[PDB]
């Protein structure tokens, strides 16, 4: 079993929010990650969110999905997870606007298609995946995180057209399409639609078809191979997107 005893969890500086919870820098056996829920009695509802996150962690042992560790319920419900020696991969983008090598853009690419994979392969769909959840560790590292999300098979600008128009709609397909927004932030140093100030337009646009990233802002050393698969990952028929053994398989064909 992997429940931590009361007691044992020293919870430190607040980090900052997670999907249904609080994540805090904490230790146990080291330096941890604590993403905890706040309520005092939980509802049968979020009780059921954290039950069904920990079911989804336990699947997984992988170097880029971020380490589950163990959880608690007492004195409230928590995740631990390892502590990653670094920042989210949106904080080094666009925060500290971190100029990357292009060969270590890449290299971080294919270890969250490499991750990606791993998920898919177990059945798992994060439903989240976005640069905030990409975390950089000691600078080479690509760890996974945050899977209040996922499961076994309000951040608009992953979320595949299909997704937003709410009609069917997560899939591997959607977690392919986030990928390719990620890849859109890595090969522009840009989130999209940044020359869009209005939340409600972006919706309902990316979701009707008419806008979608303008792969025109790659920076120029960008390989064509990438720009192409990046374009692949965004179509917005989800049945067109390639899979992660694909994605995966043409990001290591450049070995050049
Ligand atoms: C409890 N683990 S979890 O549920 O997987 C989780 C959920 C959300 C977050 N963050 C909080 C800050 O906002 C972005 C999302 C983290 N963050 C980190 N986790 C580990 N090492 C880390 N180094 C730097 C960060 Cl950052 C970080 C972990």
């Amino acid at each position: 079993d992997w429940e931590i005893p009361d007691g044992q969890i020293t919870v430190g500086q607040r980090i900052g929010s997670g999907s249904f919870g609080t994540v805090y820098k904490g230790k146990w056996h080291g330096d941890v990650a604590v993403k905890m829920l706040n309520v005092t009695a939980p509802t049968p509802q979020q009780l059921q969110a954290f039950k069904n996150e920990v079911g989804v962690l336990r699947k997984t042992r992988h170097v880029n999905i971020l380490l589950f560790m163990g959880y608690s319920t007492k004195p409230q419900l928590a995740i631990v997870t390892q502590w990653c020696e670094g920042s989210s991969l949106y904080h080094h983008l666009h925060t500290n606007e971190t100029k990357f090598e292009m060969t270590k853009l890449i290299d971080i690419a294919r270890q969250t298609a490499q991750g990606m994979d791993y998920l898919h392969a177990k059945s798992i769909i994060h439903r989240d995946l976005k640069s905030n959840n990409i975390f950089l560790h000691e600078d080479l590292t690509v760890k996974i995180g945050d899977f209040g999300l996922a499961t076994v098979k309000g951040s608009i600008l992953w979320m595949a057209p299909e997704v937003i128009r709410m009609q069917d709609p997560y899939s591997f397909q959607s977690d392919v399409y986030a990928f390719g927004i990620v890849l859109y932030e890595l090969m522009t140093g840009q989130l999209p639609y940044s020359n869009i100030n209005n939340r409600d337009q972006i919706i309902f646009m990316v979701g009707r078809g008419y806008l979608s990233p303008d792969l025109s802002k790659v920076r120029s050393n960008c390989p064509k191979a990438m720009k192409r698969l990046m374009a692949e990952c965004l179509k917005k028929k989800r049945d067109e997107r390639p899979t992660f053994p694909q994605i995966l398989a043409s990001i290591e064909t450049l070995a050049r």
